[PDB]
């Protein structure tokens, strides 16, 4: 089996993108954050706090005749600075595109954190990380790939991210006429859940590429470029004006300034990020100064490939025995 399903951006900055996921039956349709850097299908539900909900779409599993509560399962993910979201757990039916995975666990939320209530576009996430990963306690549960997999006819999904506009996760598929040139495969380590590789080095504009290892993460769900401070103050040295600013938390720049691209390296092929997909814009309604979209790894303990740098590639996440990452120029 396959599926394919349009992902959009829920803003003008392309802060996340959105991808429709149905739940239950009859389906209920959720616009999902597909997230390779974590691994819960977690919903706004008719068990959230009702002054938590603003906006978004509600999965009602009483209203589902395939949900089945999961006994005695909660989940709870806590953020690094802002409170948690949790629930309880159903299993139920799940499809992205026609592809359906029956007995899929669906993480319900009781409480949400403020910055999810705050972002009406957004009704949940599905994770796409490794198992491992996964919060449901006393029984963890499977993601939505891992469930699938084994019916795929390729154990693969691919990332298509569009800059402003929309794009497309394919399951079980490899589509040769989303990318050019070819797909270069790089090795990934496992251990700590995530899509985690190693960069081979960076070029800023047309300037000259530096070979140096950059571990980090291939993840959907973060919207930035987060990178050694090095390699983020070679790049902002090149925009007459920006600097990092403590308060604001991050470079910024005039809004005047033309960003220059900055590449990445997979193997010995190359990802150019134009210097646009690096703008978001003002820091506050009418300022003239603008948040950078490549910023310091620093406080993170790890790099994140965020959206910045995956909606410049086409982008493979192979789940074979041994997983790899491809990277293709689109």
């Amino acid at each position: 089996s396959t599926g394919s399903a349009t992902t959009t951006p829920i803003d003008s900055l392309d802060d996340a993108y959105i991808t429709p996921v149905q739940i239950g039956t009859p389906a209920q349709t959720l616009n999902l954050d597909f997230d390779t850097g974590s691994s819960d299908l977690w919903v706004f539900s008719s068990e959230t706090t009702a002054s938590e909900v603003d906006g978004q779409t509600i999965y009602t599993p009483s209203k589902s005749t395939t949900a089945k509560l999961l006994s005695g399962a909660t989940w709870s993910i806590s953020y690094g600075d802002g409170s948690s979201s949790s629930g309880d757990v159903y299993t139920d039916t799940v499809s992205v595109g026609g592809l359906t995975v029956t007995g899929q666990a669906v993480e319900s939320a009781k409480k949400v954190s403020s910055s999810f209530t705050e972002d009406s576009t957004i009704d949940g996430l599905l994770g796409l990380a490794f198992s491992t990963l996964n919060t449901v306690s006393p029984t963890q549960q499977k993601t939505f790939f891992d469930n699938a997999k084994a019916s795929l006819d390729s154990p693969v999904f691919t990332a298509d991210l569009g800059y402003h506009a929309p794009g497309t996760y394919n399951f079980g598929f490899i589509d040769t006429t989303a990318y050019t040139g070819s797909i270069t495969y790089t090795a990934v380590s496992t251990k700590q859940g995530f899509w985690e590789w190693t960069s081979t080095g960076y070029a800023v504009g047309s300037g000259t590429f530096k070979s140096t290892s950059i571990d980090g993460i291939a993840d959907t769900g973060t919207t930035l470029l987060y990178l050694p401070a090095t390699v983020v103050s070679a790049y902002w040295a090149q925009v007459s004006g920006a600097k990092s600013s403590s308060s604001v938390g991050g470079y910024v720049f005039p809004c005047s300034a033309t960003l220059p691209s900055f590449t990445f390296g997979v193997g010995s092929a190359r990802i150019v990020i134009p210097g646009d997909y690096i703008d978001f814009g003002p820091i506050s309604t009418g300022s003239s100064s603008c948040f950078g979209g490549i910023q310091s790894s620093a406080g993170i303990g790890i790099n994140i490939f965020g959206d910045v740098a995956l909606k410049a590639a086409f982008v493979v996440f192979n789940g074979a025995t041994t997983p790899t990452l491809g990277f293709a120029s689109k």
